[PDB]
């Protein structure tokens, strides 16, 4: 219901990608403006001009990992609407209504959905917003606006079919872009060597024929990595697997409910007020809950398969497929005709394989707002080198020179001020009613 | 928001009963009426005139087996108002984050909450109808009413309640009625009245009144075999934990609740159009396969805790004759003596192809759910020439000779038709979406 | 260290086929004669004299159902020796340790052992009776022994075998037999003999070399709703990712086994005792009631895996006519047309409620029939023998130690005849499967071998 | 086992009669027995074996047998099979030989009851009651010289204090096994109070001091690991009117890893190649490879606790109301325990307030240097310079050879986590490494 702004006017809002972060702020937003939820918004006979900036053409969730049998990792509770509130209609529950397909999920007896099934699910709540939502518009830089002091922005984005650079004036800005693939650094770029993000859309192609007796490795010891290690031995029954892991073993998510209240939203601003050196130990002490482990079923379903090899073979190193612990790739030869890569194995503590495709499963680094806001940067406060932000998401300025109308908040990339939820989707709709108080909330009073 | 009529005025509807089966209607009711819920009900400024009629002194659902560790037998998602619209702030999700509790209950990794939960959810939901509902009313009677009583058509019924507290008859009028009374319970003929044996239905209520020394060495028997019969098996055994307690049943075995997804769709809402219009002859036998009766077994977590214990017992001494706490398999009382000044009754025992004392018995056999026939006996003479039966039609409206009862009067019947509707009938499985039915049954023509 | 028997001498005993029953025996004559397990046993200088014959090339267990990752339904303790003696070297336990793989299974933490471990676990317990089982012998007939010519008495058996290999007959004189020959594949009558129609017995050494290609849009349809009829329609799906597989059910829908303990203990090999003290009526009417405990239901985890994937096919379509793979229940097969390998069967489905009308049609490149099994093929082989039971017996009846009645004026006591797998009427649901089979090769051997191993 | 006259020279004289020593004793008697290995039957004399422990009788952490504990490890890690399925000393043997393995089987788990267990390990036990001497607790450790003016020496004499009279006891042997668990670990900053009770004590000495079972005691628990979760746990229900509170170093109760390639640091197999490790990598691998032993509560615990927290938020949303409360991130600065006051003052702060407790029962592990004390008098025999007993890979401790005899010697056991890994104070290799202890103690002698 949420009516489009004129690409030339000047904007309330604009929010960079419209993934998970950005639909939950603009869920929330449609939220507090239905007078069924806020009866406060009765008398609100103006909408802010927002206006997203998405770079695929249409919502999708990491499609290159949407594999097989996926789940996604969360409670289903934990959708974009329900902790903030019940009866908003953009609710896992009432989607599945809407589907038809209520009853359906109920008798799964899970509280986690399919992967697949929560991109829909998103999907189906993204179609709501499509007339706020450019598709298709990657973001390349926001500039400093004045009309002294600072008081908008201009963001610029390139259109990915024809690639024209346009223009777009905001008072605010927000940040939500996930993050880029993190390759290890000595790995040389070729078509071989394929990040986990783009495994589904990328690897079928390289390797077309599922019945040859591939050599495919895998590189890291995360949920993501034991996926595309389970799910290779199914895709290519053939092939010969191998997990490259710097750690001793494949190590299990913490699952237990006292720990997992790590992810409950209002611990956010337990986490938020504890002190730099406190959040760093919190963080550690806590690893045991991002994306470095692994499902204990799925790690149970790989032990359990390579145990079967063992009743076939005792002799682990001639197995199919193998799991090579406390190592690290010290060499890549891909030149020459040879279509098979050479990869070379030493131990990681203080051999060569042959492979047809080395997938990497590395995870993600989100610092990618600092590319997009270097022309801004230099409105922080005097010797900052790093984007600092308030618990409410929004970046510091120095108040001389950006007027207080104006500001850029980030989401996901806050794990060091605001805990392991900050990137997950653990805590969007309650951060999602969170921000459209901190940026609408003096704007909707009326 | 539902405000109250007045007792003496003639209602539009009077249900019988305020546990889960009415309060969804009451919750479905509110839902229609919510413009926010339903775009086309800003236009509708009449309220129905609605009362409910509860003989418990406030809400309460089956108190008598609210017992320590309890949980319901259903997913949290087949509330009172979730398959009907997840929107509705009835919903159990939208009452917990009410108690700030939503993301606690998440953390539980649970679809099961406690029965003591559940009932505080449904608690909460009925408080909003605090305006329409009479506590502490029972009914005894539903009376045929002519406006005309010189004509044949019968156009309304009174309902005559006997309050619990001052025995008092009081009646209302109304047009339509809803009996939505649950079970009744259902005692083996065999066995004689004495205040020694007691009903499932009345173990927390009762018992502890009975047997007042939580430390006493009391022999406690326990007859059945299903769900309610294990968990009082099992909370006997903490709550008297000195007692000697033995599990008395027909069966050879306690049997696992069938848990398992393609089964559990005979409990989807969608079934009971299907169900419905099977024939007689294949509801009769669809009920005998499909599952076994609601309730009849015993939740798979159960019956392992029993098991485990019974196991520890066996560790300590091996002789199965000495152990505590026993089951007997394959047993049928056969005679009860209870005369005299012993506070022990000795229960006589035969195969169901031997006698124990015991200072009581509990009676978990289940329920009857007829009890509308001795509600509804004033009125049968209204049911078409010849039947004997009240019968549903698929929105629960019993059948009514259209010579003799006005269109706009009617009686419908809730929880008690498993037979033309299937096993989810008694259950929580189709209240939310059978709520919404129903409205759409009564209220129908009124609201548009 | 069993020795084996001239096949020309008069054996002691000769046990027809040699799957888990008759190995059980095996391990529990090696464990009677072992001075480690029965101190009596050392005053023993003498070995029953013993043969197995056995119609597979080698031992194998279901090797047809070997389908990837499916279990074995039995805790292993209810291996082939630990419920009789756990110090036996039989034990599942300790067929891990001499594999090098017993701390590697514990930190598996399940009960039930995949089915290819489960069957080399017997066939490493089998190769130690290499001397004493001849494999690739069919039996074919028992027929009477008389040892006197100047006597009407028949104190002996002669076992007719027939070499699969070469076609050749061979006999063997034996005073005792064992018949443990399990179950022949039990299929719907009035079908079409046709490769394609395969019985789940045949189902991993039959349709691959069928449907070579992993990767057509084959049409496979499965007939069942137990067990082996779930693990196939869902191994179908995986090992053909294009196929458009079919579940015919006559039930409602997939049944889940019961897991509970109390129910369980119909398995216990004590309750053999209860269960075939009971009256026929009894033993009849309670296999009525556990009829959800053998291979007729559905591990409930597997149901839940078949049904989630059913679920994410509802995701992609609210449309059940055009999923991938389906199930229907409450169907009967009426008819399977074919018209020649060069062509796709038609498989023509009705109700399968009581005749009282929406009908389906399918066009599949195979038919999977996971309807069981029958376990009285013991009636042809032992039909020359039949005469010899007593007066009016028309079945062979089972004393509650497997030994069949006999006329004792027409058969000596020093001869018999044991059955083993199938006398579930007798002996309960126990009877087919691995649960008692540790206790019960204890009891056969005192049944068969007790007088003769106190001399 | 055939016992031993206590004045004489033994081969060998273990102390402590519990886990450790018990698979020595069992693979002793494996070795031994000519049907588990053909070479025994030629052995016609017996080695000269005794064990003293301090318990009157055999038993497995009594002060920690809280009713529904169970064993923390899988059943195949018993005293025997992992070293010879065949055992008679096997867990599942001992349950054929109880009439109860069929039973055990129904269970499907691979954890038993520590009530079970223990009876298990007691089975075994009984089977050398000849060969133990209890209500000894050995003080010394001092050497022995069968000529008194050689320079070597080539025995040691174990004293051994009756507990029930105090006398001192000698007995002579060639070599010596230490296997005596862990000592109660108190965090230094405790004062000595009979109120202040390690979890070593909890089923034996709590009791005592708190008699009233109905008397709202104010309890404490220090501590996050197992121990501390199962007494925080079954305090709730041993007094049920009590107000419990957990306190603990980190932000949460943390779970087991329970997780397969994870748990393959326990395999017996992993001793030879964390031995051979540096110091460095050892040292590392044990803070890396998992966090430390009992540090940790099984997640089905932590779940029954998380529940029972839950159902006191159900019935009152503010948690500093609740009954039994967790305080983590917390350390204990002071305890006020003077005065006439039942109670004692535990002051709080941040481990980055004040509770008045009628107990406080410390959870807090132990140590496992008491050998130490016990070998003072005979560590002069170390090769020259060390500090510190030396195991080797075999578990023999370094000794000059110019001072010692080669026919003598001292094994330790369960203290040598730095050595030989996380494995070593569990059950987890006792049975693989009772074989090797036999070999390397006996191998000889059970030759010649
Ligand atoms: C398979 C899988 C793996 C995961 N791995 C991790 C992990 O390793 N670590 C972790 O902490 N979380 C991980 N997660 C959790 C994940 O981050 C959340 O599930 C969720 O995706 C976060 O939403 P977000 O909107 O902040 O990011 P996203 O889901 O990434 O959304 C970001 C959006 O911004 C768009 N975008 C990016 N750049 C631009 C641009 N310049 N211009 C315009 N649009 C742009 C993208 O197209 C995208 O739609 C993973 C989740 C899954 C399903
Ligand atoms: C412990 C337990 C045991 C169960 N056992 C069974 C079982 O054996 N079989 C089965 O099919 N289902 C059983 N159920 C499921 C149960 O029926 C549903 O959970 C649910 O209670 C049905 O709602 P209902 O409103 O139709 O009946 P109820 O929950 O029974 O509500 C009926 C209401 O009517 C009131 N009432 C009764 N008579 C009168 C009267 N004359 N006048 C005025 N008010 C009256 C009662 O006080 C009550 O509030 C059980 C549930 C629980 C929790
Ligand atoms: C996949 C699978 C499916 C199962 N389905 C069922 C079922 O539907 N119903 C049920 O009650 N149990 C079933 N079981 C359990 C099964 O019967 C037991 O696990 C076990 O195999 C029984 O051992 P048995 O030796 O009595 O029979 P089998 O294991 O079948 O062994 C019989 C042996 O005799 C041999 N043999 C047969 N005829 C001759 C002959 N004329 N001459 C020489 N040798 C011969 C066979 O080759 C075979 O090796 C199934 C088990 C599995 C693994
Ligand atoms: C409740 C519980 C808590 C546990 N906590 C831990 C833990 O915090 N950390 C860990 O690594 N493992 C822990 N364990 C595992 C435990 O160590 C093993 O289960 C097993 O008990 C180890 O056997 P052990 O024989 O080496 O020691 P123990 O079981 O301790 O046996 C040692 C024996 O020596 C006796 N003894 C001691 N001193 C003398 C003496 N001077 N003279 C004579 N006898 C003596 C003792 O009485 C005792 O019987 C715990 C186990 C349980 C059941
Ligand atoms: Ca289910
Ligand atoms: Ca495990």
């Amino acid at each position: 219901r949420l009516r489009s702004t004129p690409q030339d006017e000047l904007h309330d809002l604009l929010c960079v990608g419209f993934g998970p972060a950005s639909l939950a702020i603009a869920i929330a937003l449609h939220d507090a403006l239905d007078p069924r939820l806020n009866k406060s918004a009765s008398n609100i006979h103006a909408q802010p001009k927002i206006c997203f900036l998405e770079r695929q053409k249409q919502f999708a969730w990491h499609s290159g990992m949407l594999v097989p049998g996926s789940k996604a990792q969360i409670s289903f509770i934990k959708d974009l609407a329900t902790l903030r509130d019940p009866r908003s209609s953009f609710t896992f529950l009432n989607y599945l209504h809407q589907k038809g397909r209520l009853i359906h999920f109920t008798n799964l007896s899970t509280f986690l959905p399919a992967r697949l099934e929560f991109e829909d699910y998103m999907r189906w709540c993204a179609q709501q917003f499509s007339d706020v939502v450019a598709y298709g518009e990657e973001v390349v830089e926001v500039i400093p606006g004045k009309s002294s002091v600072v008081d908008f922005f201009t963001v610029r984005s390139r259109n990915v079919e024809t690639g024209e650079i346009s223009a777009r004036r905001t008072r605010k800005v927000v940040i939500a872009i996930g993050g880029t693939a993190k390759m290890p650094s000595g790995l040389p770029q070729d078509p071989r060597i394929i990040h986990s993000s783009k495994y589904c859309t990328t690897l079928p192609a390289l390797l077309k024929d599922k019945s040859k007796p591939y050599n495919i490795a895998v590189l890291g010891s995360g949920q993501s990595a034991a996926e595309i290690f389970h799910d290779l031995q199914k895709r290519y029954p053939n092939s010969r697997t191998t997990l490259i892991m710097r750690d001793s073993a494949m190590r299990p998510s913490d699952d237990s409910p006292f720990v997992n209240e790590i992810f409950n939203p209002e611990r956010v601003d337990k986490f938020y007020s504890q002190s730099a050196a406190e959040r760093q130990r919190s963080l550690l002490a806590d690893k045991a809950t991002n994306y470095s482990v692994v499902r204990l079923e799925l790690i149970e379903e790989i032990y359990n398969d390579m145990y079967l090899q063992r009743v076939k073979n005792p002799d682990e190193t001639q197995w199919q497929h193998r799991i090579l612990p406390e190592r690290k790739i010290t060499r890549v030869e891909h030149h020459g005709p040879q279509s098979r890569m050479r990869i070379h194995l030493k131990s990681s503590k203080p051999e060569t394989l042959e492979v047809d495709a080395l997938m990497v499963a590395t995870g993600y680094n989100r610092n990618a707002h600092e590319r997009l806001l270097s022309k801004v940067q230099h409105l922080r406060p005097t010797g900052q080198d790093q984007w600092k932000p308030h618990r409410d998401y929004r970046v510091e300025m120095d108040p001389s020179k950006v007027s207080s109308e104006a500001g850029i908040w980030l989401q996901g990339c806050n794990e060091r001020t605001h805990g392991l939820s900050d990137s997950l989707l653990s805590v969007l709709a309650v951060r999602g009613g969170e921000m459209v108080q901190s940026i609408f909330g003096e704007q909707l009073e009326r």
